[PDB]
């Protein structure tokens, strides 16, 4: 059922291709091989499982160190006393999760100043272009997207963006949509999402993004080819992380509020058709259950899984994770299998949604203002490609689990 | 005493008119007739009272739905447990009131994307121009101001602003000053201000604003005549609401702190004249009590009412409402009559203050940069006109109550 | 030992001078005389101690008035109940300290609108230029820096900045680096730092900054020679203070988190050399202990003092004060002498750090865009000069204490 899932996902991409005959079998064959093998290595092979576990524990340690800054600012409100007083409601999201975005943004900026990020990206991106035949720039952007967000990753190849082929630009877009970022990864981890899955999905996003970019927009043209000190670097990162944290916080207040209002209205509207219990989650579960089943979620869990996967696609993954997180605790409304939890975790791990197009337009567009028309034109296809990559990663994860 | 109040308010406007002889009796006669009749309909007439009550309950429901987003972000800190632990101080303004500005800003942006706002505005604005003979653009801006703020309302007629007559521009300014906005309305509602009064004052602001704009600046010239998707729209609204919420929060911290400092100084200064108990509230109550009496506040409550009305005028209505709100609870320093509470609520319901001029200069001015000189020149008169509109609405409300 | 400290500090500046032969003995002799005498007057002379105490009590009163705005916004979370529930962790830094930056920024803006700041600055700056022979503009900027921050102080002489001599510009830079600002002073006071020391250090920064600016960059060229209302002024100040408060909060979360991560890594790295207990504080204490000893800290307290002084220099003074503050309470890890507490307090009281260069580049540079190259070139020397001024003030304070 998983292998059928993989075939259908690949087939959809081929059906949507700008030119199926231009599809490079080495590129897309190798890309799928890498995404599949990467998953096999770290989710199934003992030595790989241990490397993943080791990496994840380090990430967990870094998060905990960063929480010392949070503890200073908010004191008792992020202490154990909160759970005694308020019970479950003692976990204040605004103080527990959002500040991690600030710390990690500062850390990443420091690692860029020190040249550490560039070193890792150069190695991974180099391996990708040699194996796949993808261009230098698009391969580096794909690798950068493992660690940073869709508008930050292309910065490592910013002078090459204005003259990128349409296929290159599309791949750059897909690499961002198929992945997340270090900051929010730590946020999702703080919400209870398994770090191993997040790290695995992040790394798998690089070949996965190239896979579906090159299936849906094969190359038909010919491609071509700093802060004053480390403290300034950290400060710049903290500032950017602050803006992100404020925006995420405002988005969540509004979007979760709007879903509640939508459910209030759907209840009244549904009542006209004998369904006063109608809610957005029900519509999404009903609509997306076949997709969840297709990627390997058991029949009796596909509807609940569909709620989260659907919400990620029609809104964004942060809102989706916010609703999925309770199902990872002991107080879960529905106790899901460990394979279903994993599949959902992987399928949600991406910036692939329609609103990300506007973000790419501004961020990626500022890097090449004459290409904004191209970005807008390819936006929906890029979101589909990114969605397919997330789904494929989830299917693969479901397979080896 | 109320009818004398109305006459005096109208008379002040005539005295201040740019040209009393140019005053159109159909326009200003009809405008007052509408504001008066609207008040009669929804505050006195049974069917109207029920429509107002019905509308207000829906608004109350929407607020409650939006608070689900707040609950997610701040958890226990906006739960019932807070009142057990901290008593009255368990109500954290920053978390209870300010986030509502974010949710409603997102909602309004969604309703604009969907064309719902434009539909309502087109009907109300159309009714106004046909009845009053006011221009198309200024009538639409007046109607828009019922729902959105002074810098947002003119956006519905933004290409007509640069070539507006001085009278039109003045009316656009007055419509914003005479009203509030959906976001802060929900904020004031969350503070305990009766939703019915806020909704009534908002609707009454549209004819009221035109009434005093056309009394004080009659037409002497001849007038003339988008986000990519709904999710982007919501996000844009949340972002704008976030900025508003942060600014309101900072303003309140500073202004309430400055009033405390001012009172500290006034105590020392007053002591020199045998009045060590001197405070800003006393000065304002003393100065504005005749105005409160004039609009229908009983003699023995006019001084307390004057404090709030005065504070609204010399600072802004948010600060005023922040100080008035305790008088709406059981722990009120002075138990005021229901008519006085209503009168104060109406009189405070407007952006009419001197600081709003600077806001109009930036917001409305960006729509027509060559008209910034005009905006500055007419600023004080526009604030007076807006104040008169609020006072008239309060007098009318006091009449039918 | 203190007089040797003063001599060494002066000597370092002479060694680093752009031209020792161009050093004006009247200027630098008088500047040191003023900084020394000011310290004698307010820290030793009874009448001066009483003026300082009186000024500090007023500042303390103003802070308390401003906290009424904080109380309104955050209610129970800044009440005495917090200490009952959470103990020491009941003091929430984000709500107790950061909002004071907002109130004071609004207050300062009001005092500028009213002409009060300009009056005081004119008198102090006038006294400085007449006594020292320093130029009008650089003397006014030095005096302004007593009250406002490094990018705000030059605004009082902004049309003279583009054509300043290199020596003048350097002095303007040094005056900002040698001092702090009214907003954060109130923040540091709220953290437990003695107001008397903060006020004393602020005033001593004006001659101290000129002293080391004129020692290290003597004049070799020839020098030359608004909000609509008070409510707008307050609002503008609140807005600027809000941005500062958000940035300081984000910086603290990130920097304190990064120090924790650094200590995690140093523990592992140190372990390789038989020092698993290695931390950043130990490195800094070891590196800066001789400097602390030099300025008058007793041998057995110099290492602990070095931690704070070192942290201020390599990061910034806010982070330094955040770590020093616990040592001012009863729960201090090490009970330090009152003289050591004072010396540390003075030595930390300055914006002198490398990151402040980037801030001067933006803020001061916008005032004279053609001088940004000069600012960058003189940045490190200016930070050294500012550091020397702070150290000299601490040595002087240690002397009379
Ligand atoms: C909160 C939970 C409720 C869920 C509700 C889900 C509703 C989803 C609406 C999607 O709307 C479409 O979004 C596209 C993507 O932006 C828009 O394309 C616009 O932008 C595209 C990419 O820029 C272009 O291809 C199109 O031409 C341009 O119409 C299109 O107009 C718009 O109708
Ligand atoms: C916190 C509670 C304490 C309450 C204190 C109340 C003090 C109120 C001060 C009002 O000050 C006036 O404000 C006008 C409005 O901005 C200014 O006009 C300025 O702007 C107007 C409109 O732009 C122009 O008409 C004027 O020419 C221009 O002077 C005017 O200068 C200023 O003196
Ligand atoms: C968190 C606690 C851990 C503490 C770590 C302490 C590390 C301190 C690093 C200082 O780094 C130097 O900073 C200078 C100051 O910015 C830079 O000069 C840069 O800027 C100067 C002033 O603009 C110019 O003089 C220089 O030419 C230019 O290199 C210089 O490159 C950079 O190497
Ligand atoms: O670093 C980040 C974090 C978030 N987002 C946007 O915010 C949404 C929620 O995380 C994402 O889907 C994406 O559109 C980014 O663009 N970059
Ligand atoms: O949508 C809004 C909300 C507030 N304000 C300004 O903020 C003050 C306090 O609400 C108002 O008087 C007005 O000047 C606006 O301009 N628009
Ligand atoms: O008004 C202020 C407050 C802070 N800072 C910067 O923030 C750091 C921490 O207070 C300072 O060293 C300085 O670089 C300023 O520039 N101005
Ligand atoms: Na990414
Ligand atoms: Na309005
Ligand atoms: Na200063």
């Amino acid at each position: 059922m998983s292998c059928c899932g993989m075939a259908v996902l690949l087939g959809i991409a081929v059906l949507l291709s700008s030119n199926r005959k231009a599809i490079n079998l080495r590129t897309v064959g190798g890309a799928f091989a890498i995404q599949f093998s990467l998953g096999a290595f770290i989710l199934y092979v003992p030595w790989g499982q241990e490397l993943l576990r080791g990496f994840s524990d380090a990430v967990s340690n870094v998060i905990n160190y960063g929480n010392d800054g949070t503890s200073f600012l908010f004191g008792g409100l992020v202490s154990g006393k909160m759970f005694e007083v308020f019970g479950g409601g003692g976990f204040i999201f605004a103080f527990r999760v959002l500040p991690t975005l600030i710390f990690f943004s500062a850390l990443i900026s420091v690692l860029y100043y020190l040249g550490v990020m560039q070193w890792v990206i150069r190695i991974l991106g180099g391996g990708l272009q040699k194996a796949l035949g993808t261009s230098r720039a698009e391969s580096m952007s794909a690798a950068a997207n493992i660690f940073v967000g869709q508008t930050e990753a292309p910065l490592v190849v910013r002078p090459f963006v204005p003259k990128m082929t349409q296929s290159e630009l599309f791949a750059v877009m897909c690499g961002g949509l198929a992945s997340i970022a270090g900051g929010v990864l730590a946020g999702y981890a703080s919400m209870g999402v398994k770090i191993e899955y997040l790290v695995a999905a992040s790394f798998m996003a690089a070949p996965g993004g190239l896979l579906f970019a090159k299936l849906m927009m094969p190359e038909t043209e010919k491609p071509q080819d700093k802060p004053a000190n480390v403290i300034d670097a950290a400060a710049g990162g903290a500032s950017a992380g602050l803006q992100l944290a404020l925006n995420v916080g405002a988005m969540l207040i509004a979007f979760i509020g709007l879903i509640a209002l939508i459910n209030g209205m759907l209840g009244g509207i549904g009542g006209w058709f004998g369904m006063p219990e109608l809610k957005l989650e029900m519509l999404l579960g009903w609509l997306f259950a076949p997709l969840a089943f297709l990627i390997g979620v058991p029949w009796n869990e596909a509807t609940v899984a569909g709620e989260f996967i659907g919400l990620k696609t029609v809104a964004n993954e942060f809102v989706a994770y916010s609703q999925f997180a309770p199902y990872l605790t002991e107080a879960a409304p529905v106790v899901l299998s460990e394979k279903t939890k994993a599949i959902i975790s992987f399928a949600l791990c991406g910036f692939a949604n329609l609103s990300s197009i506007a973000i790419l337009l501004g961020g990626l567009g500022s890097l090449a203002p004459k290409r904004r028309g191209d970005i807008a034109r390819m936006g929906v296809k890029a979101v589909i490609a990114g969605t397919l990559s997330n789904l494929m990663a989830a299917t693969i994860a479901g397979f080896f689990l």
